[PDB]
């Protein structure tokens, strides 16, 4: 696999993912795949997105179905009561990811909240000339305040720029394209007036799909994951 990722900064040396190549052999989990861990659960040992969505809720919103995990769960070792909650969906039918992480969810205010993406980047291409994507976005998921928007990408230029709103939110991401390895990297403005930075990767042949985040250094509460597909 050639699996690549990225979290926003950890805001705790325990509560805390990360993301990369799944290491667990055990249970539901496989390594070898699309990953994250957790601090809690031996120090963040990243099992794969793919095993966990058996066990995940779903709630699908406009076309966008955002799977959802915290404990209880039957047949969970005990060594996972501080797993936390996380929100997170799948991008088209390969192992490409994005979602977010909290102690403890809507409940609790979403502390030390993260965002992420991961995907298997193996046999990623980009095509000629200029795409358009279908984007969702995720910040503190409540059910009702998903962020969706289109995203341009001119390949022969080397630029991505597009936007996502929803929930009362708006994140902008104007990037580069890298040909070398497919992924983007730029700035990100979030409600017109926050800078931030944007970093993600196209996924699959021909760049059928993106994920990536947007982060806001000393301004976190708008940190925001997003994927989606490629329109047609
Ligand atoms: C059922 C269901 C389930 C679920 C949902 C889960 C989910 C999970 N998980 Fe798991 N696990 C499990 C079940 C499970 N799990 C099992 C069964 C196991 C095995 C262990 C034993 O053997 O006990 C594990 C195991 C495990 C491990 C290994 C540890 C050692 O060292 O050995 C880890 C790291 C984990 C993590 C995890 C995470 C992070 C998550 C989320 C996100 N896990």
């Amino acid at each position: 696999a050639d699996i690549v990722g990225a979290a926003s900064p950890v805001t705790d040396a325990e509560l805390y993912v990360a993301v990369g190549e799944s290491q667990v052999n055990g249970g539901p989990h496989q390594a070898g795949k699309a990953g994250i861990g957790v601090g809690t659960v031996s120090n963040a040992k990243p099992v794969d997105f793919q095993g966990l969505s058996l066990y995940s809720g779903t709630t699908t919103v406009n076309g966008t179905a955002v799977r959802t995990l915290a404990m209880p769960i039957t047949g969970a070792p005990g060594s996972h009561a501080g797993m936390g909650h996380f929100n997170f969906v799948k991008v088209g039918s390969g192992d490409v990811w994005f979602g977010e992480w909290s102690k403890d969810g809507a409940a609790g205010g979403f502390n030390n909240r993260q965002v992420y993406f991961v995907g298997d980047r193996t046999g990623t291409t980009l095509p000629a000339g200029v795409a358009t994507y279908s984007v969702a976005g995720l910040n503190k998921f409540n059910g009702s305040n998903l962020l969706s928007g289109t995203f341009r990408a001119n390949f022969g230029s080397g630029t991505l720029q597009g936007g996502l709103t929803g929930g009362g939110l708006s994140v902008n991401v104007n990037a580069s394209i890298n040909s070398a390895n497919a992924s983007f990297a730029g700035s990100a403005t979030a409600n017109g007036t926050v800078a931030g930075t944007t970093q993600g990767q196209f996924f699959g042949a021909n760049a059928a799909t993106l994920a990536g985040i947007a982060t806001f250094a000393g301004n976190s509460q708008y940190d925001t994951a997003f994927g989606g597909s490629k329109n047609e």
